[PDB]
């Protein structure tokens, strides 16, 4: 079958393994558990097509390390916290050495906002969306707490491969 490879990327602590693993084990992992580097398989079925979703998990603590999932990764996630300034402040850095890396500025990504679920929010959507919208790539919020967005985000990001 069909293979994606997706990678999730993002500073420390935004959310990129509880996104994953709502994805595929369905529910909210609620504990500190740093990521080196997680590899998930799943079988699914996205609008019709069955195809294996490889998902790469990793560090947002290993910087000359990122260059080679990089470089064989197929689709971004590219994960900050809207509670976390900093952390969309960082996305900037990975999106431009996923570019570099790749040599490419049309590789599938997608600007994910997640922990929408909490109220104490310091990024707001809309400059979220202007910074989307100037590199080309869609923005999806989400919250890996209450599943929100999560399917949209992964899917969206899958489309955006078969598009390419
Ligand atoms: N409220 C809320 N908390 C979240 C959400 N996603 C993750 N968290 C919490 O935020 C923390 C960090 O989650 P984690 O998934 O480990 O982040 P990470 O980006 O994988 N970290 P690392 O880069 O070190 O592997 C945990 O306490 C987790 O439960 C979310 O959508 N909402
Ligand atoms: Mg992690
Ligand atoms: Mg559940």
């Amino acid at each position: 079958m069909t293979e994606y490879k997706l990678v999730v990327v993002g500073a420390g602590g935004v959310g990129k393994s509880a996104l994953t693993i709502q994805l595929i084990q369905n529910h909210f992992v609620d504990e500190y558990d740093p990521t080196i580097e997680d590899s998930y398989r799943k079988q699914v079925v996205i609008d019709g097509e069955t195809c294996l979703l490889d998902i790469l998990d990793t560090a947002g603590q290993y910087s000359a390390m990122r260059d080679q999932y990089m470089r064989t990764g197929e689709g971004f996630l590219c994960v900050f916290a809207i509670n976390n300034t900093k952390s969309f402040e960082d996305i900037h850095q990975y999106r431009e050495q996923i570019k570099r890396v790749k040599d490419s500025d049309d590789v599938p990504m997608v600007l994910v906002g997640n922990k929408c679920d909490l109220a104490a929010r310091t990024v707001e959507s809309r400059q979220a969306q202007d910074l989307a919208r100037s590199e080309g790539i869609p923005y999806i919020e989400t919250s890996a707490k209450t599943r929100q967005g999560v399917e949209d985000a992964f899917y969206t990001l899958v489309r955006e491969i078969r598009q390419h």
